[PDB]
């Protein structure tokens, strides 16, 4: 007996029990493991089967099953992101029942140039629990693939799959722009591609004398500071307690200056020194970041002023 399961309207099958069981009275005919896979009345078969052979190369009509789904997410994305954190993305499938039906599996991603992938966070569970077999990883530096063993994947049969992964924003992200990822599916029945969008903020200024703001201030020198009472430290950025370790922003020529790569918030400059003949304020001096606090496609926000008040 050679089972053998067609889709709806082939393929071996195992797991299908077969039972073996004149009269003077064709009209009597009709009146009475893999070793590969899948070798008179059929008892008990798998789920997939819709229609089992008729008692007598068998022959099993599968059921209707719909192609697996593809969402994208990533955590937490509802303020943006600092350049520098770890941002957690999420690909979520479903191993369809009758996977062994498919001969590809493969999913990936690809994120723009400003995404780095971080190839050792990528961990796929299924049901909550960690896989690391039945799958070959290829990571490049702003994307992967994982192409999975259909063999393996019918342990995972009609459950669903996750992948986990962190890809950090790089200092190169632009404010106030979509900086994108496709997540993909291949199998050989169909492709689904999934986009996800993050952005980070920040802020322009520009230090004036505080009665005449066409009288630009070079040389100031700003710290920033969350409202916790943090400072902003380099190493993309992190928050920590050490003003002397604080990143350190200074106006130019145009008294002109920006933090850029926050996420959305309230922060403070602190001005550790003042343009020459002017008076240092430690005040805080609070702005937000939000959308299009920084630019609107490309087109630069007009900058916050910063006061300095000129000396007696």
């Amino acid at each position: 007996l050679h089972k053998l399961l067609f889709p709806d309207g082939y393929r071996g099958l195992n797991d299908v029990t077969y039972q073996v069981y004149y009269q003077s009275e064709q009209e009597a005919q009709r009146q009475l493991q893999t070793i590969e896979d899948g070798v008179f009345v059929e008892a008990e078969a798998p789920e997939v089967v819709k229609e089992k052979a008729s008692n007598l190369y068998p022959k099993n009509e599968e059921n209707a099953y719909d192609l697996p789904p593809l969402e994208k997410t990533v955590l937490d994305k509802q303020q943006g992101f600092n350049q520098g954190e770890h941002i957690n993305y999420q690909l979520t499938t479903q191993i369809p029942a009758n996977i062994l039906g498919y001969q590809e599996f493969r999913l990936s991603d690809k994120a723009d140039t400003t995404l780095t992938l971080l190839p050792e966070s990528i961990e796929v569970k299924v049901a909550g629990k960690t896989v690391t077999t039945g799958y070959t990883l290829t990571t490049q530096k702003h994307g992967f693939t994982l192409d999975f063993s259909i063999k393996d994947l019918q342990n995972f049969a009609n459950q669903t799959m996750t992948v986990s992964y962190q890809m950090r924003l790089e200092k190169t992200a632009e404010p106030d722009t979509a900086i994108n990822n496709e997540g993909q599916l291949v199998t050989d029945k169909h492709t689904l591609t999934k986009r996800a969008a993050v952005r980070t903020g920040g802020k322009s200024f520009v230090k004036v004398d505080s009665e005449n703001a066409k009288i630009t201030l070079p040389e100031a020198v700003f710290i920033v500071k969350n409202q916790a009472g943090e400072y902003l430290n380099e190493t993309g950025y992190r928050w920590q307690k050490e003003k002397a370790l604080a990143k350190k922003i200074t106006s130019n020529q145009a008294g002109e200056f920006s933090v850029k790569g926050l996420k959305d918030g309230q922060y403070f400059l602190e001005e550790i020194s003042a343009p020459k003949g002017y008076l240092l304020n430690q005040t805080e001096i609070p702005f937000t970041v939000e959308k299009n606090s920084y630019a609107t496609n490309g087109q630069r926000t007009a900058p916050l002023h910063v006061i300095n008040k000129k000396v007696k």
